[PDB]
């Protein structure tokens, strides 16, 4: 597609705890084909936080990644200190 | 962790057509924060499929790989003929 594929974006809940995924009635049928037929399907997710930093998109898979990243910035140093591991 | 990890493991609707994610409170203040502070934060996701094959874990995130490979398989090609797209 034009836009730049990211992957997947969530539309979270009001309380930001909970977010659902629609699934393909194609992709449905070729998992309920593959169940009954002793494959054991399973469908595997990979979640990543990404944002706007500078002029970049950044990606984190694990808060000390996060962490050591913003250490680097003033622009974030201060403001996620009280969320962010100690570590 | 002692098992392989794969990503995560959804856990589909009775009706195999959605399943919820459910978000560590730690990552929803942090996205909050971010939210607030006109970062433009956004939850990425990547879904695959995967099944034991053969003697293997197979995964797939199109249609057309899984029935190019489903095709070299007499255990597969005849079960997904009719689900899989003909082209």
């Amino acid at each position: 597609g034009v836009l730049m594929d990211e992957g997947a974006v969530l539309t979270l809940a009001a309380d930001l705890s909970s977010a659902t995924l629609d699934i393909s009635k194609q992709w449905s049928n070729v998992f309920n084909i593959l169940r009954e037929n002793d494959f054991e399907p399973k469908f595997l997710c990979e979640v990543k936080l990404a944002f706007k930093c500078d002029g970049e998109i950044k990606t984190f898979s694990d808060l000390q990644s996060l962490r050591k990243f913003a250490s680097q910035k003033s622009s974030m140093k201060e403001l996620l200190k009280d969320v962010l591991p100690q570590k």
